[PDB]
């Protein structure tokens, strides 16, 4: 019922072989404890940013779920709407906070986290029977396609807001949800860098007393944040940030770009969100990794709404 500012969370990705090839140095420091996020340059002189969550590069996809995930999916089988998003620059880990590995398993992302949790929550829950459905889509240089759909490379129109005939596939347990996600892979557009990708599940439970509620969450994975109408969307993202938190804007241009509009109401809106920024550890990152803090230190303004979606017959 209350307002709520959305919750970010930086999460620094370990050095990679080359990185280490190059004898690159660490220009991140963190101090969990208080989500404290430094940036140091060449000479030494440190930015300090302080976040709600700060995961160094020894971090576990199991860790950042429990703490800032685990709540809001517990909140979207409440009948709550939650959005997650991963930002930061190519190779920064968006990606692997989001779907992650199955080979170590602590490293398994947030979104086949929150099936297997929605899965086995809605199966515990006796006072509440449950339909969860499933939408994947992708917006690639501002056309939106349905990576579930029967013609997966066809443009898709917006109303008001909903995309106007994407397919919504019924799950009834978590391997139908991960049979999305792979066939949903597949249909990515190559004629991964500059797209961005929505994935929504539907949480719709029916109670003992009558009333149903509806709760959504969007799995977002954003295009990478590096500076350079293909970044029309991400300019437009940034800019809408800005004018939710410069307190000046009374107008926000959430209509400038077809990214903008879907997450309009997970940006400002009855919904409980929570941005995933990734930063590169690495010295020969340091101009991106400080763009991309600065960018999550303004998204902790901004202030949002949500309600619990439950109508009563």
């Amino acid at each position: 019922m209350a307002a709520e500012s959305v919750r970010v969370a930086v999460r620094c990705r370990p050095f990679n072989q080359r990185e280490k090839d190059l004898n690159t140095t660490l220009c991140v420091g963190m101090t969990p404890n208080v989500g404290q996020v430094n940036l140091n340059a060449p000479d030494g002189a440190a930015k300090d940013f302080t976040f709600d969550g700060a995961y160094f590069m020894d971090s576990t996809g199991e860790q950042i779920y429990n703490d800032i995930v685990f709540p809001l999916v517990e909140n979207v089988i409440e009948g709550y709407n939650g959005t997650v998003f991963a930002y930061g620059q190519t190779g920064s880990g968006k990606t692997f906070s989001m779907q992650g590995i199955e080979t170590i398993p602590a490293q398994r992302g947030v979104i086949p986290r929150a099936f297997d949790h929605i899965f086995t929550a809605t199966a515990t829950t006796e006072n509440v029977k449950f339909l969860v459905h499933c939408s994947y889509l992708e917006i690639y240089n501002e056309e939106v396609r349905d990576l579930l759909g029967a013609d997966n490379k066809q443009k898709l129109e917006i109303k008001e807001v909903y995309v106007a005939g994407l397919s919504m596939h019924v799950c009834h347990d978590v391997p139908a949800c991960k049979e999305l996600m792979t066939r949903g892979f597949n249909n990515r557009h190559v004629g991964s860098s500059r797209s961005h990708s929505i994935f929504t599940v539907y949480v719709e439970g029916m109670t003992e007393t009558g009333s149903i509620r509806m709760g959504k969450l969007n799995l977002v994975d954003l295009a990478g944040s590096e500076r350079q109408k293909i970044n029309l969307s991400l300019s437009a993202l940034g800019n809408v940030i800005s004018a939710l938190v410069d307190g000046k804007s009374k107008h926000i241009p959430y209509r400038d770009s077809k990214l903008t509009r879907l997450l309009q109401d997970s940006l400002g809106g009855n919904t409980k969100t929570i941005m995933i920024a990734c930063v590169s550890p690495s010295s020969d990152n340091y101009d991106e990794t400080l763009s991309t803090l600065r960018y999550a230190n303004r998204a902790k303004n901004i202030k949002n709404k949500p309600t619990i979606n439950e109508d009563p017959l």
